[PDB]
């Protein structure tokens, strides 16, 4: 039913992937290797020349948030009403901000930028921190009473800075109860334990 | 109802705002000086530090794509079903790298980087004209039969870059069709012509 076309890699498929399996539901991976892609026929075929590329049926969609955000409506991840729906958009998007400074610094300057990055993090972080301390005291999810495609894209967005600046999250109890309480769901524990998941590398250039 | 706060400048604000107008609501513009931002009070109290800042009743949000969706849902400006939504967002989030590439042109080097940019520009735009071409034969809006909250956005994103190079949809037949069909809407067209918007410059520091 679903099929996810991406690189061997986690970076913006590590979200949905968690996101399907802590839901339960079954999906084909599609590994594109560089070779293929130097191929250059699939990337002209990509709508933006890009990847990931998902499909659901013969429903096919590119761009990581518009998979995310199908299969959180799809799913019943988005909000039980509109003003949620808001809030859960929200905080995907400041997520996806994160991501983007992310992944500029792990591919465009990692040496130079690293230690600038890591001192701004706590400034990063703590908008996430907040939210979840207006809601029912950081005891459920990220803004709703119920996990939204949100959560798992924040979720992974803390796991991999921990990994590129251990102990970031120290400083932020909420999110810390919050990473360990989300990883202990069933589904997810054991997807994230996987070498599905552990034996791929984060970022594709070896840093992280 | 509504209030937008935001320094005097079209910039990521100027997509909800032709929205709102086009779809004939009321809203208060709360401008903020660069001098009242300076202070520090505002921006620490933004969720992420940064505007624009939207009020729809005591909802605050923050996150410009997130007004736009929650405009777009609130509205009916979101596709009939969820594969319409998913296509919508699809070309949203389309828009929203563009822009960022374009946020980063302006602010970053528009003097090194402006003729690569424009070069490069062709391959970036071709992805809305296909869309275009497979939707009604680009005869009514970006990817459904109604318009939807990626229109307005499309509709900036390429206003904005015809002042950048002029001439650049030239090589598009759809997107210009489509840029002229959609600015001459009665109520959008009065607001675009408006001093409200004519009298703002793009972005903040005096670069387009
Ligand atoms: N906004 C897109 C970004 C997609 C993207 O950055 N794709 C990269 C891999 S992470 C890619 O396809 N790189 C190869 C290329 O551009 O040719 C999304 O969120 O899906
Ligand atoms: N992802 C945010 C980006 C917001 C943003 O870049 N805001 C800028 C002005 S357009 C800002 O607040 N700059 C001041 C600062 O960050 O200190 C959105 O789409 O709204």
């Amino acid at each position: 039913p679903y099929t996810v076309v991406y690189f061997p890699v986690r970076g913006r498929c590590a979200a949905l992937r968690m996101l399907l399996a802590d839901q339960g539901q079954s999906w084909k991976e599609e590994v594109v290797t560089v070779e293929t892609w130097q191929e250059g026929s699939l990337k002209a075929s990509c709508l933006y020349g890009q990847l990931p590329k998902f499909q659901d049926g013969d429903l096919t969609l590119y761009q990581s948030n518009t998979i995310l955000r199908h299969l959180g409506r799809t799913l019943g991840l988005y909000g039980k009403d509109q003003q949620e729906a808001a809030l859960v958009d929200m905080v995907n998007d400041g997520v996806e901000d994160l991501r983007c400074k992310y992944i500029s610094l792990i591919y465009t300057n990692y040496e130079a930028g690293k230690d600038d990055y890591v001192k701004a993090l706590p400034g990063q972080l703590k908008p996430f921190e907040t939210l979840l301390s207006q809601n029912q005291g950081g005891k459920t999810f990220i803004v709703v009473d119920q996990i939204s495609f949100a959560d798992y894209n924040l979720l992974d967005l803390l796991l991999i800075h921990e990994v590129l600046a251990p102990g970031c999250l120290d400083a932020f109890p909420l999110l810390s109860a919050y990473v360990g309480r989300l990883s202990a769901r069933p589904k997810l524990k054991a997807f994230l334990a996987s070498p599905e998941y552990v034996n791929l590398p984060i970022n594709g250039n070896g840093k992280q």
